[PDB]
C-alpha cells in the first residue's frame, strides 16, 4: 500500500511539445514556418536535457528557467539566418515552458486518485514554473516539490529521499509516476513503487521506450487507468 | 493589480485549532478527563509550543514541530498526572490533533474565490507533512505549500518570507501576507509584503484576547477571507472566472 503518488510533470502529465510549438508560432508569426519551429523545439528540449545531465554528474543545480533561456539564445545564434528574436521575445518564448497544457483527462485522473492517496509533483522545473504549470495544465496538488528545494535534479537520489522526508513517509510508501523509465528506476533504487504512463505523442508523431509488462509495478495509458487499477472509485 | 500571490498563515488564521484539539482530545481520552480540564491543557499546550518556537527563533535553530508538540504534551502530562494518564500510543494520537485542524466557516470558498485573481500559498511553521494533512482536514486547496521546514527557520524570521518570495519567483512587495496575528504581518512587511489582518474573535475561545488593530495599521482589515476577496475585486464564485 502506498500513501502518496509522486508525479513527474513535463511529458508525463503535459504535452510540452504541442504547447511550445503553438506558443512559439503565436509569438513569432510568419518569421518562422511550423516545420522550422518544430525542429527548434525538439533541439531546445535536447539542449535542456543535455545540460541537466551534465549538472547532475557535477552534483550542481541551476535555475531551469536560465537553462531554457541560455539554450534558446544559443539556438537563436545557430538559426540566425532564418529568423531573429528580441531579448523581450526570448523571455516570452522561454515562458512557454511554464504554460504547459495537460494531456486530456489528466485533471480528472488526478482528482480520482485523491480519494485514496496524497498526490504531489516532483519536477526538475523551478518551483515558480511548476506553480504556473498548475494553472495552465489545471493540476491540483496536495504538495508541489521541485529540484530547487533539494539543490539537485532527478535522478539524484536526494530528490526522492528529500520528497519522502518532507512528506513524512517511507520511500517504499511512495508510488512514482512517470513516462520516462530513468525516473522510475531512480525512485525504485530508494524503494519507491513504479507506474509507467505511455505517452506515444510526447515527442511528436515519431515512432518509444521498451517497456514490457512487469518491468514496472504498473503500466498504463492514462492516469485515470492507474486510478482504476489502484481501486479509486469513479 | 498590485499583488501576484497571497501567502497565508494557517493555524488560527484559517483554522479553529482550539475547537479541533479540544474535541480531538475528549474523543481519545473519553471519561478520563473533563472538558473544563482538557480545555485548560489545550491552552497550555499551545503556550508551550509558542514558547519553544520563540526560543528556537532566537537560537536560529529548527526542529520538527511534531516533536515540539509531543515533548510539551509529555511535560504537561507529568503536570496533570494526578488527574489522568496517557500511553505512548495515545501521546502520538493526541499529537496528531494538530494535523487535523478544521477550517473556520467559509474559508474553503473564500480561498477558492481568491484563486480567480491570485496565486494562493500557505506559509506555516508546521512541518511540511502536517500542513499537507491539514489541507485534507480543513479542505484547503493551494497553488503551493510552504513550511518552516523548507527554510530551517520559523516565522517571523526574515528568511521564511524571503525564501517564499524566491520560491514563488516574485518580489516580496508583490506578496500579500494574510494572518490573524499582528507579529506575522509585521515581519512580512519588513521584507516588503502587503498586509491583511483577519479578525478571529473565537481563535482563543469565547473570551479570547484580541489585538489592538485600528483602520490603517495594515493594508486590509477584514472579518473573513471572503470579505478580503471582495475587497481585492475577486468575482463571486460560480461565474466565468
Amino acid at each position: 500500500q502506498f500513501r502518496a503518488l509522486l508525479f513527474d510533470v513535463q511529458g508525463t502529465l503535459t504535452d510540452f511539445r504541442s504547447t511550445l510549438i503553438e506558443h512559439g508560432l503565436s509569438i513569432l508569426g510568419d518569421r518562422v514556418d511550423r516545420e522550422l519551429w518544430e525542429e527548434l523545439v525538439d533541439q531546445w528540449r535536447g539542449c535542456y536535457r543535455d545540460e541537466l545531465d551534465s549538472l547532475v554528474k557535477q552534483e550542481k543545480w541551476r535555475s531551469v528557467r536560465a537553462v531554457y533561456r541560455d539554450s534558446l539564445i544559443n539556438l537563436l545564434a545557430k538559426f540566425s539566418d532564418s529568423f531573429c528574436a528580441t531579448s523581450a521575445e526570448v523571455e516570452l518564448l522561454t515562458d512557454g515552458w511554464e504554460r504547459l497544457r495537460s494531456w486530456p483527462d489528466v485533471p480528472s485522473g488526478l482528482e480520482q486518485l485523491r480519494s485514496k492517496y496524497l498526490v504531489a509533483a516532483l519536477t526538475n522545473a523551478d518551483f515558480s514554473a511548476i506553480v504556473n504549470v498548475g494553472r495552465s495544465a489545471k493540476l491540483q496538488w496536495d504538495a508541489v516539490l521541485s529540484a530547487q528545494l533539494f539543490g539537485a535534479y532527478k535522478p539524484h537520489r536526494s530528490t526522492y529521499e528529500g520528497a519522502a522526508t518532507l512528506l513524512g513517509i517511507a520511500p517504499s510508501e511512495i508510488l512514482m509516476v512517470a513516462s520516462h523509465a530513468y525516473d522510475l528506476e531512480a525512485a525504485r533504487e530508494v524503494g519507491a513503487g513504479t507506474a509507467y504512463v505511455r505517452r506515444p505523442l510526447e515527442y511528436g508523431p515519431t515512432g518509444t521506450e521498451d517497456v514490457p509488462d512487469g518491468r514496472f509495478d504498473f503500466l498504463v495509458d492514462s492516469i485515470s487507468e492507474l486510478a482504476d487499477q489502484l481501486g479509486c472509485p469513479r
